[PDB]
């Protein structure tokens, strides 16, 4: 559970939202027991405006442990409120049914498959051609005190988010980045990012070795997960540790100190900032909070 249980948390019936005004569409992705679909909802607004959202929900492969974690997930959202860097929860529907989420619906999809496709046409400095949004080197600033800014408002809520990833991200227009999970709607199954280890299937190359080697999470293996984000925007979306399987090799290369270089795009502060996160002693490595003000000041000077 880490820090909170979530099955103690509150379900605030002020989201609850009738589940017959919304209509599903295309599935925006799924899982081996859950997905996200597009959906209209009507009346959401005041209006009789139907307007476009995103909802969660298990499949009939689910079970009771995954059923169980759809509504934690709920309580979790409810918990937290709205936060201008996670993704908006708008409603949810729990009875006449099973349980639905209902987010925003981000237009520019998640940020791994953006940086990739932005990434031939990466511009480090200034862009003559506005129109064209090419990604530049202050996006990838602004992206980087985003999700450390939403992290640092996950910690001070007690919350630990567990799976920190650029393909957790997601984006909206303006370049404004909301924190998500997408849980059991990702296909970990056949996701080469994730590895098994003993019964379960990980994103090992993002994980602390205090998680990998005693399944601990806590606010410092967030921050590790961070830094191996920050090498993934910087590196416009490449896999970590290229050319390196995870085996046990890996595991002893990492217990024993082994870090990435520096991905091409990163300036050296945003790759201080990766060293420090990925610090062997998690009490060493530093805050959401203090690498947020990090971050703002490299904003400032630039
Ligand atoms: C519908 C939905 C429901 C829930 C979430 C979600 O993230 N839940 C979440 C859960 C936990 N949690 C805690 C405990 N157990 C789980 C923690 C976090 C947080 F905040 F900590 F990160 C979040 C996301 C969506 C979506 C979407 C969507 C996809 N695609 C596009 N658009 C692209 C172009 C097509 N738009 C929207
Ligand atoms: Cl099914």
């Amino acid at each position: 559970y880490s820090y909170i249980d979530p099955t103690q948390l509150p379900y605030d019936h002020k989201w609850e939202f009738p589940r017959n005004r919304l209509s599903f569409g295309k599935t925006l992705g799924a899982g081996a027991f859950g997905k996200v679909v597009e959906a209209t909802a009507q009346g959401l607004i005041k209006s009789d405006a139907a307007m476009t959202v995103a909802v969660k929900m298990l499949k009939p492969s689910a079970h009771s442990t995954e059923r169980e974690a759809l509504m934690s997930e709920l309580k979790v959202l409810s918990y937290l409120g709205n936060h201008e860097n996670i993704v908006n929860l708008l409603g949810a529907c729990t009875h006449g049914g099973p349980t639905l989420v209902i987010t925003e619906y981000c237009c520019y999809g998640d940020l791994l498959n953006f940086l990739r496709r932005k990434r031939d046409e990466f511009v480090p400095y200034k862009v003559a051609d506005l129109y064209k949004d090419f990604l530049t080197l202050e996006h990838l600033l602004s992206f980087s005190y985003q999700v450390a800014k939403g992290m640092a408002f996950l910690a001070s809520k007690n919350c630990i988010h567990r799976d920190l990833a650029a393909r957790n991200i997601l984006l909206t227009h303006g370049n404004i980045t909301k924190i998500c999970d997408f849980g059991l709607a990702r296909d970990i199954k056949n996701d080469s990012n994730y590895v098994d280890k003993g019964n379960a299937r990980l994103p090992v190359k993002w994980m602390a070795p205090e998680s990998i080697f005693n399944s601990v999470y806590t606010f410092e293996s967030d921050v590790w997960s961070y830094g191996i984000f920050l090498w993934e925007l910087f590196s416009l979306g490449s896999s970590p540790y290229p050319g390196m399987p995870v085996d046990s090799k890996f595991y002893k290369m990492i217990k024993e100190g082994f870090r990435m270089s520096s991905p091409e795009y990163a300036p050296a502060e945003m790759y201080d900032i990766m060293k420090t996160c990925w610090d062997a002693d998690p009490d060493k490595r530093p805050t959401f909070k203090q690498i947020v003000q990090d971050i703002e000041k490299q904003i400032s000077e630039s």
